[PDB]
């Protein structure tokens, strides 16, 4: 699924696509099973589409965390915005 | 871009999907963006797609913490793994 | 996603429809985790994918378990197949 | 379609991957063909198309059945949650 | 999957149109379902495959014998081509 | 298109592929000509539409024979349903 | 399909645009039925192939004249470029 | 976006492949163009779209020109058919 | 293509989105005849590839004209980037 | 993402290429961005949204630099129609 060939790109490239994409795909799922959760009227499946949603956002924020110990820009504009309580363009 | 007929959403949940789409879009962004710079030949070209992929990290934090500031979920499990030491697994 | 307008679908079929896809994108994610991690050069990326792949197994089979209870044909044909010994299409 | 060059994948990965995405698409098809089904008012079309998805459904659990024999973690989490009457929550 | 509004097509047509993506999915398993079977190393899945390929034949000719008895066009070309012996071209 | 790397798979299965394919995108133009020529308001338009379309027919059913005569089991198959009067499901 | 409301669609347009698409689609059906056969090892296959690709073109310039009859800008630059000999950019 | 691996097909194929995606990507535009003028709220777009909408036909026909020259089963079937003024179908 | 309704979609926007899309696509076509033109060995389809190649350019910058007029956030960026000397990132 | 084999394309053209996808998708980010802050019913989010669409201009405007700094078609172009007032179809 690169945009270049392999062999044009460094393992560090490489490893950090692997873990982007896998967050990406995770942020989906959040976005996709909430939407279904609203809109689903069965009360067993509501509550098998919420439960796996909060376990999507673990695992979202597992792979997250380990992108900011390989990456100090991810590091640097973590600690900027998150967890503040200000207007966000104030930070 | 909705998997659901939108008078069935919550205001909240369309709001968050406006926002995990955008997240979703600069972290793709980021990926992209390293692999042309690894890939690129030029040097000049080079330090631009660097610089923007930098911006697009700082954008896609600006969205995570909007997120977090409403949804108790992100709150918790970020929380839990961002700026850690041991293990990922362990936490 | 759907391929019919809403309208002609029965809540039966778009309940089902959401519960379907629901469970053939968790099975996609463990099959694309499996090749990532294999590919993967970082051990600490690998033990991660690995550990969040199963987890996405389990929640295949709790939306699985979900179909079950609600779909006849799913039932009688889990019950011929599933947790048996002999060659698969001896059982058909 | 595979994500990562064939030759960083064990061949378990590659067969893993080859019986998973069989059974995603039986369990597409499944769900068109009950969408179409349900929007289709011929009898005789609408008999057709029920009697190939609950073939559909066959092939899902031939295919799955395949994948717990030779993976654990699929065995392990079948055992927890199919076939059981407990709220699906309360089995973890 | 309709390339015009619904108001527009009338029903024969929408019916013709969820027969005939009915036979195109078929056909597009049976030769995924052949491709996999070729390149997988465990005859178990193997037999598999090739024993849902051929079903999914008999639901594509299930489905084209529902078109024929609907469509004349698709009688005449049918008996024209079908179960003969010249070169096809021959035949016009 | 292919699902499996060229290698792996039988020259038989290829050939066979791009004549599945070539079945599928004609009947795609039989369906996407019949929708076009029932929105179209336009004589001459809707009667090239309808020509077109059935001699997209004659395209497939050309392939069609093609495959029967490479295919024993599509020529079982075809032999049991193409051609009959009986409900589909009652032939065997 | 379309990529505006049909309301804000004249009839003309979209009548051009069901004839717009007919021709691509077959000009499509040109492109790939020869690449298959010439990657074709089955004789008999191959003929079927370029028969039928022949008549993919038949029908495709039938949809072109049709456009033309009703368009005076196709009418006008097919008269420029079509049935020449001279290099097409001296035209 | 070849449909078979280039080993395989003659450059003949793969050039005529290169002029029929060309064509078709400017009727593409030719459709889509004319679809967003009539929906367009501003004249003055309108013009630019409408402006450049004709000069993709032009493209178009100096790209079926190249063809024509190229390919005999093209140039018959444009005989047939193009500038005629009876019935397309009694040609 | 638009990623919202159109209901909750003020003019401007809507028009804007026109004249973007349609920029796109012609910076697309820069980039694929461009591709075409090194990769073909034709005389004549290379020099008809190049020239309307510098068309869509021509297209492009007209398009994009048009949006600086109305966007006072493209010409500020535009008037700080375009048509300058340093290297790009020293212009701030 | 290309449509021919790098070793035929010159490096200038791959370079054009990866710098015209680059704007392209910049380009997408300011239409969806502006979309998406339309129907926002949250005035946090839009401010935020408007905040990075701009700064996605910005980088547009930074890569169409650099390709009319190695480009003369879009030099030449971009020197005919940006920055000016008349009608725009009057300056060609
Ligand atoms: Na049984």
């Amino acid at each position: 699924q690169l945009h270049e060939p392999a062999e044009l790109l460094s393992e560090e490239t490489k490893n950090m696509h692997r873990a982007l994409v896998t967050l990406i795909e995770e942020l989906e799922a959040v976005d996709w099973y909430q939407q279904r959760a609203d809109a689903c009227s069965e009360p067993g499946l509501h509550d098998v589409l919420i439960h796996n949603k909060n376990e999507e956002v673990e695992h979202a924020m597992m792979t997250l965390e380990w992108i900011r110990r390989r990456s100090p820009v991810f590091d640097a504009h973590m600690r900027t915005y998150l967890f503040t309580e200000r207007p966000i363009l104030e930070l």
